[PDB]
């Protein structure tokens, strides 16, 4: 069974911005169940867009209707795939759960661009949630999926507003996160002084992916990850 | 069975804040579970009092004691009453749950005074639990429910009240309502703090706004509980 | 069944600022299941350290594995033992719970030290679960995550608001009593007590009223004896 929905928010900003709160939108008070956030893979395309793919960890809980010894808490993963256009102030945002697909698989496409009239970035987002199995409780799954969609556009606004704030977070791997931090302030500059601007780590990030794929090889994750890594969701 | 518990706050400040901060209360980092709030009904009163009845939707699971097929997460609908003297320096709030109420009422009576001689504002709460063999699970249920509420009230109103004092908005419930809110609680707000309050007193952004609310709450399950709430004088 | 974790994390700040973030932590808003926090005693002993035994109060679940009646929302206590050495810039903290042992027993011991070279404090962590065997691996591991994330993120947000509203005790009657007292100790303990210049505050009017009312306020409670208990060991 597959459920839709919708939303659009406009943060009154602009797309730079927008765009550098999403990279660094964690951790936020909004966002407690977020745990870890890696990069996983990073480049500019001959084309000039950023494609980044990303890996976030999150405390969570299956819904009541799933076997008893799947209930209560544990962890999960996400892949987070994105593309920004620069030079037309757009960005295009993927995620998926990467575990539990079989009893439920929720992905959510956003983009952003800029409305000029208005001098606002609108972001308009859209969710499919793929349920499994029954059928006989239709409307519970339904309500499950309304209830958890409208938890997170309130999370998804609330925390990168904060975020924008405050301009004005750990790796999965405690090993690596020193480095992941020296790697994001490079980053971090280098995409709001030289990128965005259509205007340099490759020392932060050698340490750091090194790291985390030292640390992911040891993870049961890795498969579906790689397999997640294969497909093209924005085409 | 009904249940019973009371707290008492003392806010280290003037009436005006207080009851300018209970109306933008939400959202807070101490109130995850609610996801909008609407003004159903404003009006000063011929004997000089404002009088509003609000709507609050929030996320949040049922006891554990409920039949298999409504545990979980859900929404949950929540009417606010209050009558606002400003000559007098007190207020008077109420709330109560609109669904669920066959497994659990609850009642939030709050009275706010301002008390000169101290310089504080002065809050006192009295809740019901009115619950439709497990007596001591529900007390405990209710206490802790209790005792987590009275928290995130004085946290959440301090927090409000720092910001408003050293000077990000809430929801409608029907996201194409938002917009219409937020300007007119922006002129309400205004005059609240600059006219009401101080005895020297938006029809156009009222306007707009609750036809689309009403228009939007026709379509809603909860429309026939809230008009017969609305019927109920709490105070 | 025993679980063993462990973290550190490193306060880019002095020690002064993390052991005052550490008595003034609560309530912060990555940390929403604290509610209250009350210290049951403290002294400076005779060697010139700072003796505190604390008692928390939160809200929580306990794991779905257990019989239907003990699940659901709930409130639980907890015993934090600390020790301060000003002169060597040390401290170590030890949690536990007081009730539920029977079923889950968790065990914090956390110690901060100054790093001179990095000029930081470093926090080590080390936690023990004492209990289906992968649920209740997968239970720890995930509440030892969120608790790693909680602390740094609630210990920074106390740091930085500091350097830049008040916990409640369970007690309500006592919270009034409880603030004139924290005020007291926090100013000595920042001014007088972490710079070596006092083994004596003069907090002693207010300690006596909260401590009297608190008292009185757990001869009502259950978990008194649970509480002499947990005081009568020694965890360091």
């Amino acid at each position: 069974m597959v459920l839709l929905h919708k939303s659009t928010h406009i943060f009154p900003t602009d797309f730079a911005s927008v765009s550098r709160a999403f990279f660094n939108r964690y951790p936020n008070p909004y966002s407690p169940h977020v745990l870890s956030i890696d990069t996983i893979s990073r480049n500019v395309d001959q084309e000039g867009n950023l494609r980044t793919t990303r890996l976030l960890k999150k405390s969570g809980k299956l819904p009541t209707w799933v076997k008893p010894f799947l209930r209560g808490i544990t962890e999960t993963w996400i892949i987070e795939v994105s593309v920004v256009n620069p030079a037309n102030s757009t960005m295009k945002t993927y995620t998926r759960n990467l575990d539990h697909t079989g009893i439920m698989k929720v992905e959510e496409y956003t983009t952003y661009q800029f409305d000029s009239a208005t001098s606002s970035t609108i972001a308009d987002s859209r969710v499919k949630f793929s349920s499994g199995f029954n059928m006989g409780i239709k409307s519970k799954v339904e309500d499950w999926s309304r209830t958890k969609f409208d938890e997170n556009v309130k999370k998804s606004r609330m925390g990168m507003a904060f975020v924008i704030q405050k301009l004005e977070s750990a790796s999965f791997a405690p090993e690596c996160t020193d480095l992941k931090t020296k790697y994001d302030s490079c980053f971090n500059e280098w995409y709001s002084e030289k990128f965005l601007k259509g205007k340099e780590c490759s020392k932060q990030w050698y340490a750091y992916t090194t790291c985390v794929n030292a640390a992911l090889v040891k993870q049961g994750i890795k498969p579906a990850l790689d397999e997640a890594r294969e497909e093209a969701p924005f085409e």
